């Protein structure tokens, strides 16, 4: 039960939102960023479940994990200050990841079967604050964090 599918980790810089989504929402097109109030409607599509927000409360770099897990984990993430549950459609179940810093970041994150999977946002605002001064991704300690881990499960 509650078997690990796939996983990855990414580490990318962020000042206030860290933002998942499938490769095919319209938020991965410069079209949706040369336009005005990108901030509310990156807002519409949390609403919608087209994407998942990840808050930061100060710029650094952040180590965030990513599983596709069988359901919910067995295990808590265990520095984790906060827990919410949320949901993401992925039509594509191509999961990349972007900041409102670099919109056209374009990360992979993962490769999952296309469909809606409910979505478990754990973060450790401890282990975030370790990481304000971090200069770049190469120099983020190997042995810290991850300061997040996002899980997904098929919403059934």
């Amino acid at each position: 039960g509650a078997m690990a599918e796939e996983v990855a980790e990414i580490i990318l810089p962020a000042s206030t939102w860290i933002l998942f989504f499938d490769a095919s929402c319209s938020i991965n097109s410069p079209a949706f960023w040369s336009t005005n109030d990108a901030v509310d409607r990156i807002w519409r599509l949390k609403i919608a479940h087209e994407l998942v927000l990840l808050q930061v409360v100060l710029e650094g770099y952040f180590k965030v994990r990513c599983i596709l897990r069988s359901s919910a984990p067995a295990f808590e993430m265990v520095n984790a200050d906060v827990s919410e549950l949320v949901s993401i459609v992925l039509p594509s179940g191509r999961l990349v990841a972007c900041t409102t810093d670099e919109p056209t970041l374009n990360r992979h994150v993962l490769t999952v079967p296309p469909g809606r999977y409910r979505v478990l946002r754990e973060w450790s605002v401890h282990e975030e604050s370790k990481h304000y001064d971090v200069e770049s991704a190469e120099a983020y300690p190997a042995d810290e964090g991850p300061d997040g881990i996002i899980t997904l499960w098929p919403e059934r």
